């Protein structure tokens, strides 16, 4: 559409992900592949505020690309995930979320969103774009069978709306969370997914900040395959721009001028993965297109990095009590430690095997 929140705007560099990054390319003994894998700090990411106790560094990060604004004459944009839904990930095997739904959870998120909203209005110069809650939503679509998300419904329902309708409030562009092609791209999916999501946007009062959709996030398909993945047999919809072409007229036709974001941050290398459900720690991913607003859809805002490539999706160890046995399969990098820690191994090869090269 007409306004893409991403022109105009310089995109501010998250200071933690170019830390790990400093710190990795040192442990690279390749002096080459060292400059290479220094060059990712460069590239803008997502900063996730998966915990209440990253609230402070929002603040931080705010104030930091506010005075980068006035410095350099340029307006800045900074780029978060907000996760921390109560009973998050309701179909996991092992969820890290800190609130849960019997224990005060939809207050505690309430609480939990009103500390990011006083945070925000503090810097109206600075422009937020923000992803809703990965891995919530869809689940209501394919996973109402498992007992912990058709428990979770209402709670994940009211506390998606509290995040839209304040969020809203303080001028954030938002875009939810709407899985992946391989997820809510099998036809069958398709309108059950416009159903919710048109469903909650009219809830919200059809903010114009609630842009649209992010798909891929933390996942590795193309946006556009030059042949079908093995894995996505019996699904034409076997990459992200057939998905998004797919579900983005149900949407127009709802009265919604819904446009996408893509997460492309794990994408560059295909055909790794043994099934499409395997998330954990895929081997063998190279970081794949950079970000860029030049997306060649009428649908895309933007190619983005939203899961920060290098930082662990699970551990491997059975004896963990965060322990995922997704993260254990065959086609899983391993050893790994626990999820959101730094897997050096993981990074050099992201690095290594990047497409486009770095």
């Amino acid at each position: 559409s007409a306004n893409n929140p991403w022109t105009g705007f310089q995109i501010f560099l998250s200071p933690y992900y170019a830390n790990e990054v400093a710190a990795a390319a040192k442990q690279i003994t390749d002096p080459t592949l060292s400059s290479k894998a220094a060059s990712v700090a460069n590239i803008p990411t997502f900063t996730w505020l998966d915990s209440v106790a990253k609230i402070p560094d929002l603040g931080t990060y705010l104030a930091s690309a506010s005075a980068l604004g006035k410095s350099t004459g340029t307006k800045q944009l900074v780029q978060i995930v907000i996760y921390d839904l109560p009973d998050r990930d309701c179909a996991a095997k092992a969820s890290n979320g800190e609130f849960s739904i019997a224990n005060n959870g939809q207050a505690n998120y309430e609480n939990y969103i009103d500390q990011i909203v006083a945070q925000i209005q503090q810097f109206p110069d600075v422009r937020v774009v923000a992803v809703i809650e990965p891995d919530s939503l869809a689940n209501l679509v394919t996973n109402l069978n498992v007992q912990k998300c058709a428990n979770a419904k209402t709670t994940y329902l009211a506390c998606v709306n509290y995040a839209l309708t304040n969020l809203a409030k303080v001028g954030v562009y938002m875009y939810m969370d709407a899985g992946h092609a391989g997820w809510l791209g099998w036809p069958a999916n398709l309108s059950p997914a416009a159903q919710l999501f048109t469903q909650v946007w009219q809830n919200a009062g059809k903010s114009p900040f609630i842009k649209g959709l992010a798909t891929n996030v933390a996942n590795y398909n193309a946006l556009q395959a030059a042949s079908p993945d093995p894995i996505t047999q019996g699904n034409p919809n076997y990459d992200e721009i057939h998905y998004i072409n797919a579900l983005a007229p149900l949407l127009q036709q709802a009265g919604w001028d819904a446009t996408f974001i893509v997460d492309q941050g794990r994408s560059g290398v295909q055909n790794i993965r043994q099934q499409w459900g395997d998330w954990c720690n895929i081997k063998g991913a190279g970081f794949g297109t950079r970000p860029t607003t030049n997306t060649g859809s009428q649908f895309i805002d933007s190619i983005v990095w939203v899961k920060p490539g290098g930082e662990c999706d699970g551990t491997s160890n059975s004896s963990s009590p965060r322990y995922d046995s997704t993260c254990s399969l065959p086609d899983a990098a391993q050893p790994a430690p626990e999820a959101g820690t730094w897997f050096q191994a993981y990074f050099q090869t992201l690095v290594s095997a990047a497409n486009p090269p770095l």
